[PDB]
């Protein structure tokens, strides 16, 4: 029992990063076979950031101006090119610590894990989640610009983000590792702002199945209710719609604690409506979203 | 920016964990130079728990009662010792991926990472705290056993905590790496249960400064206090007394806000006084207590 923000464990993302200098900007790379994976913007300066060419900007590069750093070994840069939002600088060494992996696109509302790296070291590991509005809200420094975001399963490392940038409210941008960015963002420098955000509803869901597992069960309630009644009272709150597929997904959690998903609507519209009376699910005292159903089911199931 | 539940990249510890089984029991092990440590109730049953003898238990034991798997390879065990409440069981070959290491005990109100695992193979790592009370608040099911706790400074791991069980609340007891239980929990069959548990103050504060360095700051008051009053109104909430060791401790976090650390109490007491009034800190309605002074400047400073 017990129910916490739980990463994947990071091992095989560590054995990967790495550090890439092009001028005097450092930042953290991905090393993957023969291919070091980075964001762009480490061929710019400052001055370059308010309308860079990088098309341009590269072509005025050799291999010979990107330092990568593995460790301590240098590792020599063999080729070099942009593909969308990221480079690749192939090297003349292949990374043999390299995971079975793929590279993923995910949808809001579904979770990763991120190392956070700085100068190709990797200081910690979390999770979160890709928000409705396609930015996260990571916890980033300067130097961490190619950190990268990442699910496990058995022992396929699905590569899902690399860190970009930090937008004015805080929260984060980036792009997957073919270098296209999650949502309305670019690498240049503009009022860029994160758009209007929303709660993942069926998160919510699978988080209250989640406690029910752990024994709270103060907020359930014999009423029940349509999808259509839930949906007008979600949109209200300013939740996301829940759907049929939704509903499906939480089947396996309605079936091994025995509450339906309409009922467990009932219960959140409840708390939308009369709010916790300050009592607390989970060691919280909101209505957490930043777990799937699939999150809850390999918490408390394995 | 951002502020995270953000743990320690868990690859060392990774490369340390084993599978150990002895009789029809399995759990976990942490394999460093050519011993494995491992909870001693592996050598029981269920109905020896009811009172055991582990001395008595272990002496009808063999070195080829214990079977070690490291991934694939077996581990031949060549040696058996009891320590306190963990096992030792020498082996044949040391671990060639042994970090620099320590075995630590650490304090009440102190934090570390905890790489949960199945069956020597690791599932998931997350953060949390020893509680005044000689708990944590761990998420762990049926096979977690031997799953540790550590920090990481540099490169030097320091194991602080290896997992035994379940009490009923569902909060978690364990031991040192030396087989020492922390707090007064026993691994046999009781009606053991967590004592009375307190909120630390230090680290709540620290928080309080994590969430400035975030720009949240609509709590803050241009009151001050003396430590002696800020105590009076915490033993009434049920929180630790603060110290002036404490006080010292968050002088670096204090200067970096140049808010002085009794103007910091002021506004927790308000908090303790008034509640949040719906709104939130860091994304949380809750006083968060499980980040130390070293983790938010590790965090918010790098
Ligand atoms: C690091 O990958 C990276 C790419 S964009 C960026 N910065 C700091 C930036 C600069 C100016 C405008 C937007 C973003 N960091
Ligand atoms: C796994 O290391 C371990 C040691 S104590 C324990 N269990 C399940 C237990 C059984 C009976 C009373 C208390 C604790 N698990």
């Amino acid at each position: 029992s017990g129910f916490r923000k739980m990463a994947f464990p990071s091992g095989k993302v560590e054995g990967c990063m790495v550090q890439v200098t092009c001028g005097t900007t450092t930042l953290n790379g991905l090393w993957l076979d023969d291919v070091v994976y980075c964001p762009r913007h480490v061929i710019c300066t400052s001055e370059d950031m308010l309308n860079p060419n990088y098309e341009d900007l590269l072509i005025r590069k050799s291999n010979h101006n990107f330092l990568v750093q593995a460790g301590n070994v240098q590792l020599r840069v063999i080729g070099h090119s942009m593909q969308n939002c990221v480079l690749k600088l192939k090297v003349d060494t292949a990374n043999p610590k390299t995971p079975k992996y793929k590279f993923v696109r995910i949808q809001p509302g579904q979770t990763f894990s991120v190392l956070a790296c700085y100068n190709g070291s990797p200081s910690g590991v979390y999770q979160c989640a890709m928000r409705p509005n396609f930015t996260i809200k990571g916890s980033f420094l300067n130097g961490s610009c190619g950190s990268v975001g990442f699910n496990i399963d058995y022992d396929c490392v699905s590569f899902c983000y690399m860190h970009h940038m930090e937008l004015p409210t805080g929260v984060h941008a980036g792009t997957d590792l073919e270098g296209n960015f999650y949502g309305p963002f670019v690498d240049r420098q503009t009022a860029q702002a994160a758009g209007t955000d929303t709660t993942i509803t069926v998160n919510v869901l699978a988080w209250l199945y989640a406690a029910v597992i752990n024994g709270d069960r103060w907020f359930l309630n014999r009423f029940t209710t349509t999808l259509n009644d839930f949906n007008l009272v979600a949109m209200k709150y300013n939740y996301e719609p829940l759907t049929q597929d939704h509903v499906d997904i939480l089947g396996p959690l309605s079936a091994q604690t025995g509450i339906a998903v309409l009922d467990m609507c009932a219960s959140l519209k409840e708390l939308l409506q009369n709010g916790m009376n300050g009592r607390t699910i989970l060691g919280s005292a909101l209505l957490e979203d930043e777990f799937t159903p699939f999150d809850v089911v390999r918490q408390c199931s394995g």
